């Protein structure tokens, strides 16, 4: 099931998914007060009871991302990079409603978010080229998914 599964604590850590094709979770130092097992698994939209409702011009650009523990709340933002097949990040807190995810910090504060971490994050153009989307979030909802429009 799980593409990513690792223990992390206040020192921070990260793990690349086992398919080694862009999926990656970065938990910077101090974002995580107590020891936590961080996970990620991908779900097929049909496994869902309420899939993302799309308008005519909208499609899914990724599989549905389930980050664990569901509902985790970090002390500062964490980074999740997701491969995709305009791109918007949708999230569903408990699986019933879907809304746009917007990082209220965003890409201009990436260095501050990383908090000294010895991790190399590539630019947005470098992510474009690799077809990878970077989600900056301070919590884990039941689902993320990348949507095109
Ligand atoms: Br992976
Ligand atoms: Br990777
Ligand atoms: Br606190
Ligand atoms: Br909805
Ligand atoms: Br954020």
């Amino acid at each position: 099931g799980f593409l990513v599964s690792f223990m992390v604590d206040a020192r921070g850590g990260s793990m690349r998914g086992s398919r080694h094709n862009g999926l990656r979770v970065v938990i910077p130092p101090r974002t995580c007060a107590a020891p936590t097992r961080i996970t990620c698994r991908l779900v097929k939209p049909q496994k869902l009871s309420t899939p993302p409702p799309l308008a005519e011009e909208e499609g899914l650009a990724s599989r549905i991302i389930a980050l664990g523990p569901t509902g985790a709340q970090f002390l500062s933002p964490v980074i999740v990079e997701i491969p995709h097949f305009e791109l918007v990040v949708l999230r569903s807190e408990n699986g019933s409603v879907w809304k746009e995810h917007r990082s209220r910090y965003g890409e201009s504060y990436l260095d501050q978010i990383l908090n000294g971490m010895d991790e190399e994050l590539g630019s947005l153009e470098e992510l474009e080229k690799k077809r990878v989307c970077r989600i900056i979030t301070t919590d884990f909802p039941l689902y993320f998914v990348i949507m095109s429009r």
